[PDB]
């Protein structure tokens, strides 16, 4: 049981509005054959053009929402809806673009599928709420056969050309016609009462439905996303490394040890209170400090509201991806700005986004009013490691904000230099990547000087 099997019932009440007389008992083979698809009992890696829900988790990045309109039935034209926010329109012959045939919509079709995921997924998965034209449009600009690889490299192929014969990944596919062994999946499949429109605003208030296609695929993407990823979550489910995943992970654990160590130094608190991860560790673990956890596990709908992390009930909070409402003043927080694009993060319900580096976090919104209470925290880089060097060449570095005891001395040591590049990339990288940082304001680096007398 790891693929979804073409002898599988699909509920065709959905169907019934754009295809009148469907009948109720039908299985996606039949299904398949219906959309013009032949799939002559092939063992070729491509089963089902439909996927299960744990399938779809797994490609969560190949998630492409999708719908279509009637404009006007193979006599009419139709409106292509994604939610990359496009709509196209089909002729038989928020960015709306005037009437085509197939021949020219299927090269766009390509074109912005292959732009979106070619750094986010070997696939793409359309997410439907499908209504009938959806289905009937996809024999338009589809094609199926068995899983092949890419002619200009070793990816799997996901686009096909009719002009040169050949197939291509999402990275070599320019000028390419077709789209070749796409997944789908049917969210009215799961069971709901009413429309997409009333299933997706019980949960999400972000996305209108200004009547347009893309719309719809947006709120079916997003509806998808909060059943998925919000009202259930599985942080066991591993995604693979696409980008700088390792880099910013370390640079994370790096900058954790540097602003508490420092914050421990300058304010010298005799209680450090660590809400969040109930697997967390020391990120200082030499500090005098008494060092007490709090377990709480990431929060995927709402931001966890203080008055109940606290149960309603001196020293220093860290809440390190602990997303609360409001941070209490004594607090040393890092909190993932939900607005940062990049390939890691995908757009999510209500605000949130759906980060993903090794595991699925549903993020709820980044919220500025949480901060009241703190102030940004400034880059600085601190260090009482000796001044010894040990082992790319040197321009000697000058900078206030490196509090080091050479720096104090006047004079900025090789090692010391060494160390605060390094730091600032990793500063960087973790910033660049989405997460913010914020502290009590108190905080005043000058206060770590004295840390060398
Ligand atoms: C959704 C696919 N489709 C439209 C033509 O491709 C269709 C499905 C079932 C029946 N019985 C008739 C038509
Ligand atoms: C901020 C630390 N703190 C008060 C210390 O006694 C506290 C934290 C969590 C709960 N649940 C209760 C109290
Ligand atoms: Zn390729
Ligand atoms: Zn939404
Ligand atoms: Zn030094």
């Amino acid at each position: 049981p790891t693929h979804l099997s073409v002898d599988t019932k699909f509920k065709t009440e959905g169907l019934c509005v754009d295809i009148p007389g469907i009948p109720k008992d039908m299985t996606y083979r039949r299904l398949i054959s219906m959309m013009g698809f032949k799939m002559n009992y092939q063992v070729n890696g491509y089963p089902n053009m439909f996927i299960t829900r744990e399938e779809a988790i797994r490609h969560v990045r190949a998630w492409i929402g999708f719908d279509v309109e009637g404009c006007h039935g193979t006599n009419l034209p139709l409106q292509l809806g994604f939610s990359t926010g496009v709509n196209l329109v089909a002729v038989p012959t928020p960015l709306m673009y005037k009437g085509l045939p197939w021949n020219v919509v299927r090269i766009k079709i390509v074109q912005m599928l292959s732009d979106t995921l070619k750094n986010l997924s070997d696939r793409v998965v359309f997410v439907l709420w499908a209504h009938g034209f959806e289905l009937t449009s996809m024999k338009y600009f589809v094609k199926i056969g068995p899983e092949r690889t890419c002619c200009l490299c070793d990816r799997r192929a996901t686009c096909f050309s009719t002009a040169s014969d050949t197939y291509a990944c999402w990275h070599h596919s320019i000028g390419f016609d077709y789209v070749y062994n796409p997944f789908m999946i049917d969210v009215q499949q799961w069971g709901f009462t009413g429309n997409l429109q009333s299933n997706h605003d019980l949960y999400c208030q972000v996305h209108g439905n200004a009547h347009v296609a893309s719309c719809d695929a947006i709120m079916t993407r997003c509806l998808a996303v909060h059943e998925c990823f919000v009202k259930r979550v599985d942080w066991t489910i591993e995604y693979p490394i696409i980008g700088d995943e390792l880099k910013i992970n370390a640079a994370c654990r790096k900058v954790q040890h540097m602003v508490v160590k420092a914050a421990l130094l300058a304010d010298k608190f005799p209680v450090l209170h660590d809400i969040g991860n109930p697997k967390a560790i020391k990120c200082v673990p030499q500090a005098d400090v008494e060092w007490k956890f709090y377990d709480a596990q990431p929060c995927s709908d709402k931001a966890y509201k203080i008055e109940e992390l606290f149960y309603s009930y001196d020293g220093v909070c860290l809440f390190w991806n602990c997303n609360v409402d409001r941070y209490p003043a004594n607090s040393i927080v890092c909190r993932f700005d939900t607005r940062v694009l990049s390939n890691l993060n995908l757009p999510g319900c209500d605000g949130g986004s759906l980060y993903v580096n090794k595991h699925a976090f549903h993020t709820p919104a980044f919220d500025k009013s949480a901060f009241v209470n703190l102030k940004q925290l400034p880059f600085f880089y601190y260090s009482d490691s000796p001044c010894e060097s040990h082992g790319i060449d040197y321009v000697p570095l000058k900078s206030a904000t490196c509090i080091t005891r050479c720096n104090l001395g006047g004079a900025v040591c090789r090692h010391h230099a060494n160390e605060y590049r390094l730091y600032l990339d990793a500063y960087n990288m973790m910033i660049s990547a989405g997460f913010s940082l914020w502290v009590y304001k108190q905080f005043d680096t000058y206060n770590l000087w004295n840390t060398f007398t």
